[PDB]
């Protein structure tokens, strides 16, 4: 029952309705879920429902991936915010990249704890 790394993946990597995914939008979001000091230089949110995340780690909505990792069945809606710039440290300037798309967690006790952010470097 110690949740600690599921829902620290939920405050890096979940906003479940964004409105607009632009530029402005990852520079907030990034400042409010503490990942600008330093500068995270890529960072994935996952949009939409809390609970087709949490299945990823089940046969229900998983496969298993490479290693230790588990890849989505379903697609989900996502925004990467890629770091513009020159300085490890804030102001952190992000780039938004809108996509739909399956997402490589990584999980324990049926919960997701890791993304793997390699899908979204492109
Ligand atoms: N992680
Ligand atoms: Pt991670």
């Amino acid at each position: 029952q110690d949740n600690s790394r599921y829902t620290h993946f939920l405050t890096q990597h979940y906003d479940a309705k964004p409105q607009g995914r632009d530029d402005r939008y990852c520079e907030s979001i990034m400042r409010r879920r503490g990942l600008t000091s330093p500068c995270k230089d890529i960072n994935t949110f996952i949009h939409g429902n809390k609970r087709s995340i949490k299945a990823i780690c089940e046969n229900k909505n998983g496969n298993p991936h490479r290693e230790n990792l588990r890849i989505s069945k379903s697609s989900f809606q996502v925004t990467t915010c890629k770091l513009h710039g020159g300085s490890p440290w804030p102001p952190c300037q992000y780039r938004a990249t809108a996509g739909f798309r399956n997402v490589v967690v990584a999980c324990e006790n049926g919960l997701p704890v890791h993304l793997d952010q390699s899908i979204f470097r492109r």
